[PDB]
């Protein structure tokens, strides 16, 4: 396996064959002012801390990103990778006043970013013919920005691209998930100062394919690139390291179908409908123990706490370092929560009651029990996964938070944290 760059005659020849669906726009081609306030912005919020490395799960392993980010887009908006949730800083669509400047910053490199994928777009499209305009909106329409940092210096030993003799890289071969499909993605790079070592690329290759020899594209302070339409889906990218640290804002169209505080908050909404709502209290009283209703209500109670709550306090609130948006949401989504706790309680003593007809018994247990068993698993996953070694090692105001915990004698819960006793005898009673 080989590699080509811009001194390979092929270079120029490959890509114009192979990645007609890879752009690049050289720092010549955007304003110098907006040079400056981006380049300002990424050193500013380095410099208040905002970047943080991400506890991130892959094949089993808990491993840190070699990569600090964070997250910036519309209110409310979430992006999943790696099993885990990112929380949007807001950006300022129709927080301190330093960082919001900043957020405000890359509002305005997103709406610049659009324009050129809209224009791209629309010529890939007459050269292909050579609505969908719907489409071709739809896919530009970013959402969110990923930043990121890294300074090479600070790392021991980077892994050598093992396929095409690329050298070191900072991000390895792998896909952007969970974008809208066919969506493209813009990534403004920053550089603070076979291929130059010295000097950051981006690699491409075909998913499957190392006969065929992949691309590494040059990138100067201020060059952006674009993939475009299925390139992030048939082609894997990776992150060359050069000598000098680099940031970058990668913008998406994160689909977030099932991931906006809209969103969940609805289902919460849903599931609560269910619940006599006079008063909130601690007798909760359920309207209907139809088992399609009780399904329906424990799997909402699983995804409010393991996708949202658990998800946001693993992150041990490295949120309020830019923002306090979360903290009113994130303090109601834990009281509808707690609610739902009450409702599998309720649910629970129904079981119980003497005069419940066996099968309208047996009915319930069959509609409930995928979903406490998906709790218990989920919740020992999540209490070892705050608990690792290589999480004890990060800093204080950083730590994951397992919550929400509670003791096995609180009395504000009505149900514990452990529900393996439980879960045990509830398919000891649909055999028996
Ligand atoms: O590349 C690495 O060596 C690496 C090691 C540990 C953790 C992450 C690593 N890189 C990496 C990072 Cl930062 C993001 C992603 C990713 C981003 C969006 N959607 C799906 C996956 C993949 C990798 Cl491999
Ligand atoms: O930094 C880049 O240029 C690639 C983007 C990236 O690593 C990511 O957003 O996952
Ligand atoms: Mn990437």
């Amino acid at each position: 396996g080989s590699h080509m760059t811009p001194k390979d005659d092929e270079f120029y020849q490959q890509w114009q064959l192979k990645y007609p669906k890879l752009i690049l726009r050289e720092a010549s081609s955007v304003s110098e002012e907006l040079h400056k306030e981006v380049q300002e912005a990424f050193l500013t919020l380095h410099k208040h801390g905002c970047l943080f490395r991400d506890l991130v799960r892959i094949q089993g392993k808990d491993l840190l990103t070699p990569v600090s980010r964070i997250l910036i887009g519309n209110p409310g908006c979430t992006y999943k990778y790696l099993n885990t949730r990112l929380f949007t800083v807001p950006w300022p669509v129709k927080t301190e006043a330093e960082i919001a400047a900043a957020c405000e910053t890359f509002l305005k490199l997103n709406d610049y970013l659009q324009i050129e994928t809209i224009q791209a777009l629309e010529e890939l499209a007459a050269k292909e013919k050579a609505q969908d305009e719907v489409d071709i909106k739809s896919r530009a329409a970013y959402n969110v920005t990923l930043l990121n940092f890294m300074d090479p210096q600070k790392m021991p030993y980077l892994k050598e691209e093992p396929y095409f003799g690329m050298g070191k890289m900072a991000v390895s071969w792998h896909h952007d998930e969970n974008l809208v499909d066919r969506s493209a993605v813009a990534v403004y790079s920053y550089s603070c100062e076979g291929r130059d070592p010295d000097i950051w690329h981006v690699g491409f290759k075909i998913s499957w394919d190392i006969e065929t020899p992949g691309l590494a594209i040059p990138l100067h302070q201020g060059d952006c690139y674009f993939m475009l339409d299925d390139l992030n889906a048939t082609h894997q990218h990776c992150v060359l390291a050069g000598s000098q640290p680099r940031f970058s804002s990668t913008h998406r169209v994160a689909e977030c179908s099932t991931g906006t505080l809209d969103y969940i908050l609805q289902r919460c909404q849903l599931a609560l409908q269910n619940v006599c709502d006079d008063v909130d209290n601690d007798d909760v009283s359920l309207k209907s123990f139809e088992p399609a209703v009780l399904k329906q209500g424990e799997e909402i109670h699983n995804e409010v706490e393991f996708e949202w709550l658990r998800q946001f306090w693993f992150q041990g609130n490295r949120y309020r370092k830019c923002t306090d948006w979360w903290c009113q949401p994130m303090a109601q989504l834990e009281a509808l929560w707690k609610k739902m706790e009450g409702v599998t309680n309720a649910v629970l003593h129904e079981v119980k009651r003497e005069g419940l007809p066996v099968e309208q018994r047996n009915e319930i247990l069959t509609a409930i029990l995928a979903s406490l068993t998906a709790r218990q698993n989920l919740r020992r996953e999540w209490h070892a996964r705050c608990q690792s070694r290589i999480a004890r090692t990060l800093p204080a105001d950083q730590k994951p938070e397992c919550r929400p915990y509670w003791e096995k004698d609180d009395a504000s819960m009505p149900l514990p944290f452990d529900l393996t006793d439980i879960v045990s005898e509830l398919r000891g009673q649909l055999l028996e």
